[PDB]
């Protein structure tokens, strides 16, 4: 655990900024602004709607109040496919990564460093 | 199965509670508190609050009900959003102990004690 948080975790948010930020500018775009009605109002602005909303899709939080008040609301759906299937093969890497060369190297570093 | 609930899980679990208590003590203090109206306030407490969203979370029927109606709406995500990256980790992690040091190794030894 401390191996790959000091070490691996980096690896792995450099590359998921730049796909969070790539789908970021480009949903920013088709999401509908918020002062529609400014009854119940409270957003942070159009880029921050937009990266808000792949946070929770990614943790299992999302919604479809935006995908359904939206400018193309099939265009809107189809980046949100595309971020999962780059998002799994963010994750699917990494356990690539975790067995490099060898899967018991990794077991022999974990075992002589804690005795 | 036999082999990773006797002697495996006891690993994922005593590193998950420090994990959510750690996330424990810091999501109570952001939560405010239920009698702001008492009609549906069935509530077991400040730090309740905060450790019975993060199995839900976890286990996939988390909400966002908490995080909107929150002191800090966004320092609130985040630590939800670190407590998906942690508890990744966690699940990374038991594939490779799994797979200690011979991945046919732990083929034999259950083949040899099913005979
Ligand atoms: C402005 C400048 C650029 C900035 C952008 C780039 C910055 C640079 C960032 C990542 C690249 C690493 C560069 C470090 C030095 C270079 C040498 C090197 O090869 O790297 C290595 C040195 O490993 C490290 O030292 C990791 C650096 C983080 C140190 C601790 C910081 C706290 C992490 C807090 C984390 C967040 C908290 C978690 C929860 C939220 C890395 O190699 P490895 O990954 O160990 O691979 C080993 C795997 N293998 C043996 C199987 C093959
Ligand atoms: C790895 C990191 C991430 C990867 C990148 C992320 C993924 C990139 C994916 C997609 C990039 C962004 C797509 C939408 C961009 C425009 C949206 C928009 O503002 O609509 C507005 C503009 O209306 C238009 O003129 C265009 C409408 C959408 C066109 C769809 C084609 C692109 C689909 C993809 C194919 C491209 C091929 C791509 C190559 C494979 C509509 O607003 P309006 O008010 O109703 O109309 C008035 C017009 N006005 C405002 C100017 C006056
Ligand atoms: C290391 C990263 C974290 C730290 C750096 C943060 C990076 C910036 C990320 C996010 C922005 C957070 C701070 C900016 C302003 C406050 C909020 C806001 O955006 O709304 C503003 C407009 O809303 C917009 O639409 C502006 C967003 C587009 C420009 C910002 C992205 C810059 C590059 C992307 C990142 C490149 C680098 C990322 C590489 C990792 C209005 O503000 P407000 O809603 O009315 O709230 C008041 C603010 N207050 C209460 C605080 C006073
Ligand atoms: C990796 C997989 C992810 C997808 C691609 C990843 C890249 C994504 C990038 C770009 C992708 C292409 C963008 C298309 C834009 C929508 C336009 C449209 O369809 O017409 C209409 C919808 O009509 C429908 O409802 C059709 C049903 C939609 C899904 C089709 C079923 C798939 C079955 C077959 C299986 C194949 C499955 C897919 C192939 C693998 C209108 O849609 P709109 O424009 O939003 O409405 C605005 C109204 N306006 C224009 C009048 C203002
Ligand atoms: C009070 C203060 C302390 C309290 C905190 C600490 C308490 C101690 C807790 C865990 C540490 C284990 C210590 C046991 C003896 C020490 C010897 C040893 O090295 O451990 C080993 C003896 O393996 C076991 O005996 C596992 C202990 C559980 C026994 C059955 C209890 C029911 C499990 C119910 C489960 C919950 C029900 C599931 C559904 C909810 C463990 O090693 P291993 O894991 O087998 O590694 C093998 C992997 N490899 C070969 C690939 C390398
Ligand atoms: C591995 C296991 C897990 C690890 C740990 C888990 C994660 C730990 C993460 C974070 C730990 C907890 C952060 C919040 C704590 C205070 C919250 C609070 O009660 O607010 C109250 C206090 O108001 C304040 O004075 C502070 C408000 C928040 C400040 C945010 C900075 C810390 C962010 C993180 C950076 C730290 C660096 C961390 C190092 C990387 C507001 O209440 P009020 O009534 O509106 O104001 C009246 C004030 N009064 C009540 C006193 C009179
Ligand atoms: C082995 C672990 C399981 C067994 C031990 C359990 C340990 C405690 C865990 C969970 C609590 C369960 C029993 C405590 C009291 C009852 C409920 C409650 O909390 O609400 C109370 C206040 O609510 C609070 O805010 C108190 C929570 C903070 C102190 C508890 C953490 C102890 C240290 C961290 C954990 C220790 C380390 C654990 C490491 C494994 C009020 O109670 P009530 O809501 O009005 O309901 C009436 C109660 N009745 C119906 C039952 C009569
Ligand atoms: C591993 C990743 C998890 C995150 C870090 C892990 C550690 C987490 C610990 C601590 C984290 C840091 C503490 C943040 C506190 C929020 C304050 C704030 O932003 O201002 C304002 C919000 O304004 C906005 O809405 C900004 C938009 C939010 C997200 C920015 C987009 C990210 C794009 C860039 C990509 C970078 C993505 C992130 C970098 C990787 C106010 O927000 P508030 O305070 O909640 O409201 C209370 C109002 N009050 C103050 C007046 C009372
Ligand atoms: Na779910
Ligand atoms: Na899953
Ligand atoms: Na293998």
């Amino acid at each position: 655990i401390q191996k790959v948080i000091l070490h691996d975790v980096l690896k792995f948010l450099f590359v998921y900024i730049v796909f969070l930020l790539g789908f970021g500018v480009a949903l920013a775009s088709l999401i509908e602004k918020c002062p529609k009605d400014n009854k119940d109002c409270s957003s942070y602005g159009s880029f921050s709607d937009a990266v808000l909303e792949l946070f929770k899709l990614t943790i299992g939080l999302g919604d479809l109040n935006i995908q359904q008040n939206s400018k193309y609301p099939i265009l809107f759906l189809f980046l949100l496919i595309t971020y999962v299937i780059l998002t799994f093969v963010l994750l699917l890497n990494m356990l690539i990564a975790l067995m490099g060369e060898t899967v018991e190297n990794v077991s022999k570093e974990s075992e002589r460093i804690w005795r």
